[PDB]
């Protein structure tokens, strides 16, 4: 009963319920990152079921659960977070220059509804410093066989005062792209003014094509170099995903889907936080995007819509209110190939990955599936 390396060790839940009621949200988060920075977190290095693995094109996820963007904005404890049991992490969102973000306090919890509202505003150390942090992980990954198949994506955005979003996305590609297994284009943060306008079809199309061209030029101009270009897990060109906001009318969603089909995006992350929820009186006079259990149903329906609007041709990364194995299977049967957690880590703590992986495997048994891949999109028939 001193096996503190186990993520289900009873003391973690005790400290977490105390943090939930007494300690500011962002302070809790930085404490978590500090523990990870000094390699003090517990870990689960045990073998995941081969029957729950999954892929998005050439990305082979050893299990279906990763950590959503914004949890390690700066990529300072990638190793430790992955070793909790996750198969991947999306670091960022990063911007070309660093930013302190919007005013504090700016992260608020509501345990009753297991929901969060945040107005962070892309607080990050900037692309060049996060790149150095990612490079250090990649060098450790080379020596550590036990991280050889874990995946790291990078969410990229724009500084608050940048005029043309595309300039900032290009800068991030040219510095950090060679180290990422995939790039997530963030056009859906509710906390950078004017950012969500880039989900307009014409603007979005130009953004996607510009990003893909820059990644292609990066390879075009550098694959001949002595040092092997792709210092990442896949040893290939990063795939490109788009993260969308749930707050869109049906016409926009269809017009976006048309653009995703034409531009050949490699996947879509559905979804970001919402500004549609106001029936949480603890959040009643706060600003930003709402995460957690109150976002689950909205984003699951959104997965179903974009799965159908893209005629099942665009793989889907699920994000939004995933806490349980039942939640994960709802997302997958809705059309998702992988799931991302944030709010689950806030309210369930260290045990998040180990327990949700166990619950999913039990579900795949009880529901009669041979493997997780068989369940993808099964709601639609
Ligand atoms: C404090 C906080 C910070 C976040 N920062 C980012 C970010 O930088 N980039 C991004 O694409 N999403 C960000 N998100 C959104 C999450 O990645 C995720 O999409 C959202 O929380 C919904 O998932 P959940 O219900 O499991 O929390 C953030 C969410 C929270 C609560
Ligand atoms: C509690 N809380 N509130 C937040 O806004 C966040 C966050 O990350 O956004 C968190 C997560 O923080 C911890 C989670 C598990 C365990 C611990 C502890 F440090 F207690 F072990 C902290
Ligand atoms: O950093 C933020 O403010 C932020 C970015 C994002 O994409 N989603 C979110 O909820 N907050």
């Amino acid at each position: 009963m001193f096996e503190s390396y186990n993520p289900e060790f009873f003391l973690y839940d005790i400290f977490l319920k105390f943090c939930l009621k007494y300690i500011d949200g962002e302070i809790c988060h930085d404490l978590f990152l500090l523990l990870g920075k000094y390699n003090i977190l517990p870990y689960d290095t045990s073998n995941d079921s081969i029957y729950a693995c999954t892929n998005i094109k050439h990305l082979d996820f050893i299990n279906p659960f990763g950590v959503a963007a914004g949890f390690d904005k700066n990529g300072v404890c990638i190793d430790s977070i992955l070793k909790l049991g996750f198969s991947f992490i999306e670091i960022g969102t990063i911007t070309p220059r660093g930013q302190t973000g919007n005013a504090k306090p700016r992260i608020f919890r509501d345990v009753e509804s297991r929901s969060i509202i945040n107005s962070c505003g892309f607080n990050n150390m900037g692309c060049d410093k996060v790149t150095e942090n990612l490079i250090l992980f990649r060098k450790r990954q080379e020596e550590d066989k036990l991280l050889s198949k874990h995946i790291v994506g990078v969410s990229i955005g724009k500084n608050k005062d940048t005029v043309n979003i595309v300039d900032d996305l290009k800068y991030c590609i040219n510095k950090i792209g060679r180290y990422a297994d995939y790039i997530a284009i963030n056009v859906s943060s509710p906390n950078t003014p004017g950012l969500r306008d880039n989900q307009e079809a014409g603007k979005l199309k130009n953004i996607i094509l510009s990003v893909k061209e820059e990644i292609d030029n990066l390879e075009k101009n550098n694959i001949m170099n002595d040092e092997f270009l792709w210092f990442n897990t896949t040893k290939k060109k990063p795939l490109v995903f788009v993260k969308l906001a749930p707050d869109l009318n049906q016409e926009q969603k269809k017009e976006i889907a048309d653009v995703l089909l034409e531009t050949n995006i490699d996947g879509m992350i559905i979804s970001n936080t919402t500004t549609q929820i106001n029936d949480i009186k603890s959040f009643e006079n706060k600003k930003g995007g709402v995460s957690g259990a109150k976002l689950k149903d909205i984003s699951t329906k959104f997965i179903c819509e974009m799965y159908n609007y893209t005629n099942k041709q665009i793989p889907i990364i699920a994000s939004g209110g995933i806490f349980s194995g039942l939640d994960a299977l709802e997302k997958i049967e809705a059309g998702a190939s992988v799931c991302q957690l944030y709010s689950c880590l806030v309210f369930n703590g260290m045990k998040s990955a180990v327990q949700i992986k166990r619950e999913l495997n039990h579900l795949l048994y009880q529901r009669g599936y041979y493997n997780l891949k068989e369940a993808i999109g099964r709601k639609h028939s």
